């Protein structure tokens, strides 16, 4: 009853820096000081070095956290080129129709086109309807709570760790206009209760030519587990926290490392 | 065939930067420009800022692999405490004791004594090794440094120094010759899955100061040769043996690197 190859000369499972960091990151968040509406979500873009207003660089070789007093000295575009969002498009697509495979956990597609509203208050509201039937989706405020940078040199791609607070609020007047109108198109990609949204939006202005930005996102999908395998984590067992992470974290390297 | 979970969405092995960085560092010097003799360690030790002349800082939350451009402007301690040695002594006799028992991969123990004399040459020192007890000559080579990976780690007491060496064996200095200096060396070796890990103490000498014996931890890999091959695959496209060794090579650096009082 001896194997043929053990992971480490413990014969256990150990939990690299990184995965640790998040994972108290997210605790602090979800138990520690919680946050009644989370929204957590990893967004692929460029860290830029405020003082040269190009890309962030760094001495390093691999996937590197930043500490948040770094946080005040860099700046997060969350935008990406058409071509390179087109290609993560083909690949996700391709991802897709592989897990339909026999043996395979199936990913899960849903595409919306949807418009967004922001009407100010008494920040602002934001409101989302479907473009076809005009049916209200969804009506939040949204509050930035932490962010989470990751400098990333081997890749196209930097990384912002967000934590959200999507507070539902009620339906403003009927009679108040919205401040800012923008079309989203909206992708999504769910794999074991994990989201991946390719989001598009269009944005016009009374002077500037209109812009179209492209994104792309991880997303949890089961904050109520989350928080369970994060109450845990608090309690004294913190491995179902970071198998979690660690899956999340993985499909944010993949497609991160996909650029042509 | 339905599993319960899958590592990703893709169900294939995914590399993290690290490993993937370390691995390219070793083919380069495997099979890109191959070093002759060549010898890997890992050594624990502190990443010193030659500016700061103290443990190197950086605003960063995870182990961190540097550029090159710094190696020119920090050095390397491997010299630890002797109570973290004791600590990581005992630790290691714990995991060599467990691995004993049944369903597990045994570790083994090897514990020589031995003497390192240094000879000149006309520029570096020739390093002959001899025991203690039957004063038998073990080794006499010239060794070389070639290159150099630096990893912060600044959640433990402890960086790594990845090191690329030309070990090459040499003829004995001639007889009537002095060495220029001498020192002991003790060493206990586990080896685990060809992966050698090595405690050593060393005691040394000086004319003027009062010196102390130096404590270090290093890993080393078991058979190069094969370390080689799977480097060879690697360069050829299937890079997954590789990874797996690298992977196991710096988780148990991890471990190692984590224990402290």
């Amino acid at each position: 009853a001896v194997p043929k190859i053990e992971m480490n000369f413990l014969n256990k499972p150990i939990v690299p820096d990184t995965t640790k960091v998040i994972s108290n990151f997210l605790t602090h968040y979800l138990i520690t000081e919680p946050v009644e509406h989370v929204e957590i979500e990893a967004k692929l873009g460029t860290l830029i070095d405020l003082e040269t207003q190009n890309r962030f660089e760094f001495p390093v070789m691999n996937e590197t956290i930043l500490n948040p007093e770094f946080n005040l000295r860099t700046r997060f575009e969350s935008d990406m080129t058409a071509s390179e969002h087109k290609y993560l498009n083909e690949f996700l697509n391709q991802a897709f129709r592989d897990s339909q495979k026999p043996g395979r956990l199936p990913f899960a597609y849903k595409h919306t086109k949807q418009v967004d509203l922001f009407y100010e208050t008494e920040d602002k509201i934001r409101v989302s309807k479907n473009q076809s039937d005009n049916q209200v989706l969804a009506c939040v405020k949204k509050r930035r709570v932490a962010d989470l940078f990751l400098y990333c040199p081997n890749d196209a791609f930097d990384i912002r760790i967000s934590i959200s607070d999507e507070l539902p609020v009620s339906m403003p007047s009927g009679n108040q206009q919205p401040s800012l109108t923008r079309l989203k198109d909206r992708v999504g990609y769910v794999h074991q209760e994990i989201k991946i949204d390719l989001t598009k939006t269009t944005q016009n202005d009374p002077v500037y030519d209109t812009t179209e930005r492209h994104e792309l996102e991880v997303e949890f999908g089961n904050i109520a587990d989350l928080r369970d395998r994060a109450q845990k984590a608090k309690d004294g067992m913190e491995a179902p926290l970071f198998r979690r992470v660690q899956l999340f974290m993985d499909n944010v390297r993949i497609l991160r490392r996909e650029h042509s």
